[PDB]
């Protein structure tokens, strides 16, 4: 049975809610993002009008065959009419085509959804800033402050100026990214353009990158492995082992693979500075943890709220457990004698 934190009372809305048969009541699904956890249920037979932003709109028909009468893409920054319903979608500076929701109830309610996010100053001169909101759906995914991490834009810095070196110092080096979702493109398209390369990866892959409008992209990424000195492997496969193994199928092209895994946080965070990270290294492989996030620092998180000032805040990540709900709570509530809403 479906949740209370993915309902929008006063509608008959459910957001991110596939995996539970059909909700009673709900006349129009929205989704977010691309991310399974999010998506989970979905399949060419769903057969109810899908939300959702024009490039979550291209994965659902291309790559789990959703038929496209019950695709319903929206303009981001749009007022759109939904069901008798005003409804806005922004971008959430989360992965390729991650939206938030605002919803102009009837009786005059105003809600935002976050989706998932990575809260920036940016959004506070968006069209939020026109109006109050007064119920909040909260991406509280890192809402402790043991959560610090660099931007985005040193975390590449980092990875470009050390694939750069390595490359320029041993140009028969490969280097190898890992991935399992869409998101984080930056990274290899990033380090491919300082090398000159183009990206190679799986068909399965270059299809998933074909939907997502990034420009010029027929231009950065290849299926043809033997082409490019940047591959796209599954995350899975970045390891000692699973690295060793791809060098062998690369038939003495190369001999060093240097591989980059971007995850979230990880508690070499509390200690370590960006510029100090350093790899793990067997042999002629070297694998580097780079804290590229797509989700909101704790201090992001605080600045968007005293910003939002909401009246009730719902949080839609960390709620499974009593010890995570009231350390969440404890947070909302500093924040609010802080700022004084
Ligand atoms: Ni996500």
């Amino acid at each position: 049975t479906c949740p209370f934190y993915k309902k929008i009372p006063g509608t008959g809305f459910t957001v991110d809610a596939f995996q539970y048969g059909v909700v009673e009541g709900c006349t129009a699904y929205f989704l977010t993002h691309f991310h399974s956890d999010h998506y989970a249920g979905l399949s060419k037979h769903f057969t109810f009008p899908v939300y959702c932003s024009e490039i979550t709109g291209n994965l659902l028909k291309n790559k789990l065959h959703v038929q496209e009468q019950y695709i319903h893409p929206l303009p981001l920054d749009t007022e759109c009419i939904v069901n008798g319903v005003k409804v806005v979608l922004l971008d959430a500076n989360h992965c390729p085509g991650a939206v938030m929701i605002l919803f102009y109830l009837p009786n005059g309610t105003v809600i935002l959804h976050t989706g998932d996010f990575r809260a920036d100053p940016s959004m506070e001169r968006s069209l939020l800033a026109d109006q109050k909101v007064h119920m909040l759906y909260l991406d509280t995914t890192y809402c402790s402050p043991e959560y610090t991490f660099p931007s985005q834009q040193e975390v590449i810095r980092f990875a470009i100026n050390t694939a750069f070196e390595a490359v320029t110092l041993n140009p028969h080096a490969l280097v190898v990214c890992g991935t399992y979702s869409i998101g984080k493109e930056k990274v290899f398209l990033a380090i491919a353009d300082v090398l000159g390369s183009k990206v190679g990866m799986s068909q399965e892959k270059y299809k998933t990158l074909q939907c997502l409008n990034i420009p010029e992209i027929n231009s950065l990424i290849t299926t043809d492995m033997c082409s490019s000195l940047v591959h796209l492997l599954p995350m899975m496969q970045i390891n000692f082992k699973g690295l060793q193994s791809h060098l062998k199928k690369c038939g003495g092209k190369y001999n060093q693979i240097l591989a980059f895994r971007p995850t979230g946080w990880t508690h070499s965070n509390k200690f370590t500075r960006i510029a100090d990270v350093i790899p793990q290294t067997k042999g002629n492989i070297s694998i580097y943890g780079i804290p590229y996030s797509e989700h909101s620092s704790y201090l992001e998180m605080k600045r968007f709220v005293q910003w939002l000032k909401p009246q009730k805040i719902i949080p839609t990540v960390n709620v499974g457990t009593w010890k995570s709900r009231s350390t969440m709570e404890k947070y909302f509530r500093e924040w609010k004698l802080e700022a004084g809403y």
